[PDB]
């Protein structure tokens, strides 16, 4: 796995190990969308929720799924393929999720989304390369997408989703 598929699992694993040390709250403190006026220019905020996870399921199904998506897009694509899909689908997802629900959210699920989204989209268009989207795992892919979809936030997800589609649609439109 690349070195951007890496980084960030690690990343993920040391700030959910800081999480069960120090609690979520403190963590969140420093790491959630800002919450207040005087946190407004700290920049990192826009980004570090996609880090935070709070609960063993969701790190590890999140951490599953970029390890296998993340680390095909950055193989067959490379790096910077993946560091942009990573930074808008971020970006945006966080900027619903905010909207809708206030600052106090975390997990990288909407990254994900913007992954799934992406390999299964070139992988129909674009057949070709060696990226699509197992048949099987489209199955499992949605059986995890049902789990969160009913509770077992939407919005963040779909604009995590809109990301990776759009982005899949671009490509598959260069030639
Ligand atoms: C979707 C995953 C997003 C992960 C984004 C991680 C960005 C971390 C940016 O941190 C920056 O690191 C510098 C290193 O020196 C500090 O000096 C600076 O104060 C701090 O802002």
């Amino acid at each position: 796995a690349g070195p951007v598929t890496w980084v960030m699992m690690i990343a993920c694993v040391v700030v959910f190990i800081a999480m069960q040390i120090l609690g979520d709250q403190e963590v969140m403190l420093w790491l959630a969308w800002p919450f207040d006026p005087t946190l407004k220019f700290e920049f990192w905020r826009y980004f570090t929720h996609a880090l935070m996870h709070f609960s063993l399921m969701h790190i590890l199904f999140n951490l599953l799924w970029w390890w296998y998506l993340g680390g095909a897009v950055e193989k067959r694509l490379g790096s910077g393929k993946l560091i942009v899909i990573t930074l808008i689908s971020a970006l945006l997802s966080g900027y619903v999720q905010q909207k809708f629900s206030g600052p106090w959210f975390g997990g990288l699920s909407g990254v994900v989304y913007a992954l799934m989204g992406y390999v299964w989209l070139r992988g129909e268009r674009d057949p070709q390369s060696g990226i699509y989207l197992q048949r099987g795992l489209i199955i499992f892919a949605l059986i995890w997408i049902v789990a969160g979809w009913f509770d077992l936030a939407n919005g963040a997800h779909i604009a995590g989703l809109a990301v990776g589609l759009a982005m899949a649609f671009v490509d598959s439109l260069n030639a």
